[PDB]
RNA sequence: AAC
């Protein structure tokens, strides 16, 4: 994790819009709440919880 | 840990929630509970969805 | 576990379930009998599911 | 309860040579004698011997 | 482990590299850094690219 | 156990393979090395395949 | 939701 939590800590913390590329091809946006080793909590219009197992990549809007 | 919490709120509060698929997918229901690798999500009966092929839970 | 009871309920009331694959395939059957990793649904044949593929498990 | 299912159901299919249809979770069919499996793998013959790896399959049946 | 050298090697010599994903899609860019589940790649924005995603790494 | 036999003749006796991902891909060439979580493919350049992208390897 |  000393890539991951990093990367995802600041976007976290600094509320970056990011988007988040799921492996069916689908693109979320929003901002990062909060995360643990499974999941992702993205907030836009309101709170979903992203599983990491579905994600492909992490990247700042 | 954010997975349980989250999943808790909604069983307890027996919220509608959206379950979308990894094939894009979307179903509907309540969840009844669930373990470290299924959600039985409630209709009129419970059908389990195993968590491994779930991209995303949002309410309503 | 949940997956345990929910599959035993199935499989002695031999009622007919939909099994959804991750991949989109719907297969229809009874659940004859299942262990950790697979589940056996039984309709004309006899085939072994990977518990992997298996999105939802629907009682019809 | 562990293996209890998969490895007889697989090792009858190898034991009486059965002709098995293996499916893929990308829909391709592959077809043969199951002459081998372990813990990831199935060694699969038509003509030549494949290994396919289970995390990749879908579904196992008699052909 | 053979990851770490094959990656750190790209990174070193600053190869442009392409990241094949296991649904079609290719990324490319050079690997910024990696650890145990994950890939940051960099072309005009860093990227975090889970390795459970991909399928193949190669020099462009 | 089977698998590590079966790619280590191939790697040792430097045998032309096929290798076939999940989304149907067809790559060619020889296996330079493997372990756990990889397979380090050599035609005419060298790329690191994820075993969990994999469905067959078959020799070509 | 590809009986």
């Amino acid at each position: 994790q000393s890539l991951q939590d990093p990367f995802l800590n600041a976007l976290r913390r600094e509320r970056v819009p990011v988007s988040i590329y799921l492996v069916n091809g689908i693109k979320l946006q929003g901002q990062i709440e909060s995360f643990d080793q499974f999941v992702i909590l993205l907030k836009n219009t309101v709170s979903q919880m992203v599983y990491k197992h579905a994600i492909s990549t992490v990247v700042p809007s």
